């Protein structure tokens, strides 16, 4: 895999900030699209049909995470709408007083409030697997709260905080064992690793097209045929009907059941491209490219004086961090100033901050774009940074 | 208004198809967008900072339809969203045995059945306002069809089969008189006439930002800020949240109580580009032009020997007809071979197919960028396949 070849790629990586290259690192919120992408949506946005590219695109979804049938690939307007849809047509439908729900500390908002509501509608019950200090699950923890009164596991595959890769496999395997679904929030894993689903056997999994080189308004719910097609639909009109009454409807076949309103053919076609492109490439290269990337790191981050680091040394590719005395806001704004682009707030992990103690963090995140020498960039310029600061 | 002016506005209008100029007669389903709107878009899709930008497009949004506040306009997936959100936090928590929802029989599939599922669910009733003749609705027909019972009425404001515009103005008076708030889909009214929610004093009103020369994935829901204040949110996640505890969560104030997930940035500084833009031009203009197309192509399809338009003669800018004897996905087909394009199908209007005794329709539509000389071109092309489909 040639980095040159690669960056070549990105037209937004030839970029100049304020004088300086583009030095991007915040991945994790939305990757950058290659020619072969931007050319295919440039193409949908000129005169067309257009569903066999739509139809087409589900195939490639489908091979591409080994789904058994297009049946599972439903397109939605994004990861947050995809668990939306979950909690809605399959947790309220299947939880009774007494049921639990069991999610982790680490989770996104989107993976955590749905099953509040969801939790709250039905009366039943939710709760939290416990942390460990450096951020990652024990399959003892899950063992433990996971009761034979679970219905459904909801996680991340990875952290977009701590990088974590939760054991997914093996937590379908504990959920089972006790009569639950798993949910799998895939946004951060998706990008940069091979999925299977049949092996992971995850009840319902969820990516997110922007963050793996495609466009945005796409994501992807994957659920089991069986799950879905016992689901009621959660959204009405389009095309996801069959015979439409005065009073009563039926609904299309798997999956558009579950695509109400006007198909994103250009998102989907995109996402198709993306997809084309990150497979020419390799996911494990991209994944052998990240983990150089991710140790480089945590070992260039540890030679720099009073910077916190969250969470494991095995993990995706993205480090959180805090200068000691600085707000993370600074931090952005200085790098920004430098053209590096890293991201500081909540992340949308309001728990999980509140369980490191801070009220916010910096995050930097790589892909199969960056390099060693931008992480040098990075460490060279929060040493810089941390200099500017102790001297005001 | 000059037409060769906006015209060079449009890139996609100078394209070729099968050695003919494009004639572009499908803007009911998608309009094309302007040099300046594609522009806004190309900006973000390199690197931002952004959110100046999307609150600033919200009080564009604002004052383009009139709205009092901010708070009163919600970004939402598109119009098919839209209602769905207003069928699933407004009609099911207001909705009891008895209770009537009356809509009409010319909707929009997105805007029949979430009142079906809410109607189910609440265990009320659902009811039609009948047609007239020439598929218009009359004041005696909501007066007689509207109870003190009505909860809620749902209309369209334009009709996207028969080009009807909806009395809603008055529409509004009739349900507010017996207790009802209206709902409003206004996607087929906004890209073509000025808007202003408060002299409609509709209490939801729902527009698509592809259909008025900016870009897909994104809609906006208006309601009434009081209306707005008591229903609780649909989608859960990202953004808005205040608190997020262990079991219960705070919502974020008005609009961003109702946005969950992740801020479709692009999209809606795209839409007050394309708002900017239609205002530069005027919609009193646009719509000046629309009737003069609309009259002129009414009377040239009246000299054509067995076709069937669809509707009304005071119209907005759109055509529905069929050929005797002809498919109207054949007529599709073979304008398409002539580089003309129009839209053949059922238009989401299940129901209204049933009632103009026919399985589908070909539609013309027009927009600020077609001319008299383009509606020559189809009634030629018309006449052309007439004669040659009488061959076969
Ligand atoms: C784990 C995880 N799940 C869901 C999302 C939301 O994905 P989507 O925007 O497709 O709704 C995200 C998006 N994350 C952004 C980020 O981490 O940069 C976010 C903080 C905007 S949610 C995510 O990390
Ligand atoms: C009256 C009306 N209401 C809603 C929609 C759907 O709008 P959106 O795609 O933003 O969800 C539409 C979209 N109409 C297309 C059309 O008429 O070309 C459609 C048939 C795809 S729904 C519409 O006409």
């Amino acid at each position: 895999m040639n980095i040159t070849d690669i960056r070549e790629q990105f037209p937004i990586l030839h970029q100049q900030v304020n004088g300086h290259d583009l030095v991007y690192l915040d991945s994790a919120a939305t990757s950058q699209k290659p020619r072969a992408v931007i050319e295919t949506l440039d193409k949908y946005y000129n005169q067309y049909n257009a569903t066999d590219g739509y139809e087409g695109a589900r195939e490639k979804v489908r091979k591409f995470i080994n789904a058994k049938s297009m049946a599972e690939i439903i397109f939605t307007k994004g990861t947050t709408t995809s668990l939306n849809m979950v909690a809605l047509s399959y947790a309220r439908a299947n939880l009774k007083p007494g049921d639990e729900v069991v999610i982790t500390y680490m989770e996104h908002h989107a993976n955590i409030i749905p099953w509040q509501q969801a939790v709250k509608a039905t009366g039943a019950t939710l709760k939290y697997i416990p942390l460990q200090e450096d951020g990652t699950i024990s399959l003892e923890d899950v063992r433990e709260t996971v009761t034979s009164n679970t219905k459904i596991v909801a996680v991340s595959h990875v952290s977009n905080v701590l990088g974590t890769v939760n054991p997914i496999k093996e937590m379908a395997k504990i959920a089972h064992d006790n009569g639950a679904v798993i949910v799998v929030d895939g946004a951060q894993s998706t990008p940069h690793m091979k999925i299977d689903v049949q092996d992971l056997d995850c009840d319902f999994f969820a990516l997110s097209s922007h963050k793996m080189c495609g466009p945005t308004g796409v994501g992807v719910l994957y659920g089991k045929k069986a799950l879905l097609e016992n689901m009621e639909p959660a959204e009405f009109g389009g095309e996801m009907i069959d015979f439409v009454g005065l009073y009563e409807s039926t609904w299309k076949e798997l999956p558009w059941k579950f695509e109400a309103g006007t198909p994103i053919i250009a998102g989907a076609i995109g996402l198709g491209a993306a997809i084309d492109f990150l497979e020419e490439i390799g996911l494990d290269e991209i994944s052998r490219h990240e983990h150089k990337l991710a140790a480089y790191a945590l070992e260039r981050f540890r030679q720099l004086d009073g910077v916190t680091v969250y969470g494991p040394e095995e993990r995706a590719g993205l480090v959180t961090f805090n200068l000691d005395d600085v707000h993370p806001h600074d931090v952005a704004t200085v790098l920004d100033a430098e053209g590096i682009a890293v991201r500081a707030g909540h992340h949308c992990a309001q728990p999980l901050m509140k369980w490191l103690d801070v009220t916010a963090t910096a995050r930097a995140s790589f892909y199969l774009y960056n390099t060693e020498e931008e992480i040098d960039k990075l460490v060279e310029a929060l040493q810089k940074t941390k200099e500017y600061f102790t001297n005001v």
